[PDB]
């Protein structure tokens, strides 16, 4: 068929949108409301306008090409619409773009910029409590910037399926928000944070910890340790200009550093820990031909998820804690046995991709006499944020290293960020303690990549296995509801709710929609973690040396006795009641 767009003619047997044509043949055409394949279908953005002879004015973002069609998308008709769009959003947006937290990547302000559009009367709430909703451990609403997209409501369709995130009428407006306007965390909500990475703006933020860092830091007795995800380091530069896909390993350390954190460790050290307990639980259940199926539990989202929709499988979790909670719950145990410090003046913060992490460490029965396991919990965003305000000149920085204590970490724990990771490096701890060998044979490329339900068999002591990687929480609905759990037996299950892994967390950096077009974000930075991995020296979690004193000084064998004790938490379905 043929096409003419601002007078070129194309010919092409593509069918596809008028929109996505014009970007794979580089014609501008503005967008805000498409996001995921998918625009706001009840109340169209149409800043994506373009003029159609014959027609008039369309949407390009959901209108196929046809033969014969005459397309301009910069005549004055239709950039005078998508201005008076542009301006009537602003009528309703409290454009005040000072302390706001996306102003340095907005996509809103971009548009505004674009089109040089104005509010016909600003808006100007000076009551804003009604407007905001900071109720939940993990997420923020504030409505004085919503935009009414719907791209926070189709990411959460698409992502997990469980449409926690809704339109809404409150008092014949129309909101977005939670089951019935509650709190977040009081719904079937994952918290994982994908409507945050889809929001072109600020309405929807995490539930800022900076606060309780700050004054951590400046309390004089408080020993501030900090540790930083797997996906942190993969992740944190794009908020620097300096890429995507950029290790910056070294620079967080420094920079931490010179935030005046008294400890520099790492969350890795912890996903190591996690890996001695679950491939210990793993090898235990193997040799005792049961229970299965064995279900990761490091993913705080996929546990939420566990207990608001398969309570039945809260059994089969493992009870290892995950690395973030391991880890806090080291450190205000070994720790202060290694360094002398008062436990109850030990401060720790992780910094993670995750939302869901905030709930995690806020959970009621996540502390030991009296102290908590982890203490604050910074978003990637949150600390280059912190970095920012410090005029710490990142990208600039000298590499440091971390403290080995509890700093030191192999490639298993180093890949924990990506889909597979932890079933990769269990798969390596377990198949040596299971045969008590030490293979070389140790990369499992079967469980990686982008796949929604990945699937292996594995041989371990000669007998053969099946072990699943659910990547993204719409696909455990999927691999649940199909009956896939049943099509064979299953023994060791990784669940991750953000498809792609950590790195596609919902602390993360937000990336535009032509950046994401253009480049992989998730297998990008999946790349740093795995190539760390392949340089490493030490590629199996029982390898770490400092984690091998640790256990030989202080928490003795793993799965049991102290370190069962202590290193472990078990999730319980509610007890029968009636009436819910
Ligand atoms: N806790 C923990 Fe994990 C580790 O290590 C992070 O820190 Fe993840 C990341 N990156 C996050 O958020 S959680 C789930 N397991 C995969 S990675
Ligand atoms: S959301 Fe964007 S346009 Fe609105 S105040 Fe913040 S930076 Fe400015
Ligand atoms: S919260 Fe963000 S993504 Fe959701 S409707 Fe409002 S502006 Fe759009
Ligand atoms: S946190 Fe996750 S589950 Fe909850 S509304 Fe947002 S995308 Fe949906
Ligand atoms: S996959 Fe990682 S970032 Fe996403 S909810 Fe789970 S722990 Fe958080
Ligand atoms: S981008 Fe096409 S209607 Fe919003
Ligand atoms: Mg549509
Ligand atoms: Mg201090």
């Amino acid at each position: 068929k043929t096409i003419i767009i601002n007078g070129v003619q194309f010919n092409t047997d593509e069918d596809t949108t008028i929109l996505k044509f014009a970007r794979d043949n580089n014609i501008d055409i503005s967008a805000l409301c498409f996001l995921n394949n998918c625009n706001n279908d009840i109340n169209k953005c149409e800043i994506c306008t373009v003029e159609v002879e014959g027609t008039g004015l369309v949407t390009a973002c959901d209108t196929l090409i046809e033969d014969g069609m005459i397309i301009n998308t910069n005549s004055d008709a239709v950039n005078e619409k998508i201005k008076s769009r542009i301006s009537q959003l602003l009528d309703i947006h409290e454009f005040k773009c000072g302390p706001c937290n996306r102003r340095e990547n907005c996509e809103f302000l971009k548009l505004v910029i674009k089109y040089k559009a104005r509010a016909s009367k600003p808006f100007l709430p000076k009551d804003k409590t009604e407007y905001v909703d900071e109720r939940s451990k993990s997420l923020t609403v504030d409505r004085t910037k919503c935009l009414l997209c719907g791209r926070c409501v189709n990411a959460c369709g698409k992502n997990t399926e469980t449409y926690a995130m809704k339109f809404l009428n409150k008092n014949g407006k129309t909101i977005i928000g939670a089951e019935d306007e509650k709190c977040f965390d009081d719904t079937n909500c994952l918290l994982c944070g994908q409507c945050i990475i889809a929001c072109p703006v600020a309405a929807l933020s995490e539930k800022s910890h900076m606060d309780r860092v700050k004054n951590a830091l400046n309390a004089p007795e408080k020993h501030v340790i900090v540790a930083m995800a797997p996906s942190v380091r993969a992740s944190i530069g794009e908020l620097f200009n300096m890429g995507f896909g950029v290790d910056v390993t070294g620079k967080i350390y420094t920079a931490l550093r010179q935030l005046g954190f008294d400890k520099i460790f790492d969350i890795n050290f912890g996903a190591d820990m996690t890996i001695m307990e679950d491939a210990t639980e793993l090898v235990q259940r193997i040799e005792n031909n049961g229970p299965f199926p064995m279900f990761t539990s490091c993913c705080p989202g996929w546990v939420r998820q566990a207990e608001n929709y398969y309570p039945e499988l809260l059994n089969n979790l493992s009870s290892a804690k995950s690395p973030q909670q391991i880890f806090g719950t080291a450190s205000k145990t070994y720790y202060p046995s290694i360094s002398g410090l008062d436990p109850k003046n030990v401060f720790t913060v992780t910094v993670m991709p995750c939302t869901s992490k905030k709930f995690e460490a806020d959970r009621p029965q996540m502390e030991k006499d009296g102290l908590r396991d982890i203490d604050a919990v910074i978003t990637t965003r949150e600390l280059a944020k912190m970095i920012k305000d410090a005029k710490i000149p990142f990208a600039k920085l000298e590499d440091s290293e971390a403290d080995p204590a509890m700093g030191e970490y192999s490639g298993a724990g180093a890949i924990f960020g990506a889909t597979g990771g932890v079933m990769e490096a269990a798969l390596r701890s377990a198949k040596d303690f299971a045969e008590n060998a030490e293979l070389e044979d140790i990369e499992y490329k079967q469980v990686r990549g982008l796949n929604g339900i990945k699937e292996a068999e594995v041989e371990i002591n000669n007998n053969k296995y099946n072990v699943a990687v659910i990547n993204g929480a719409s696909n455990l609905f999927k691999f649940m509801k199909s009956g896939m759990i049943n099509e064979k037996q299953y023994h060791f299950i990784e669940v991750m709710a953000c498809h792609g892994g950590c790195v596609n967390g919902g602390g993360q950096p937000h990336v535009n929609p032509k950046d994401l077009e253009k480049v992989d974000i998730k297998k990008v930075r999946a790349s740093v973690l795995y190539n760390q991995d392949e340089h490493l020296s030490k590629r199996k979690s029982h390898e770490n040396t400092a984690l091998v004193k640790m256990y030989q000084n202080y928490f003795g064998k793993p799965g049991e006795g102290r370190a069962h004790e202590i290193l472990h938490f078990k999730y319980k379905k509610s007890a029968w009641s009636h009436p819910q």
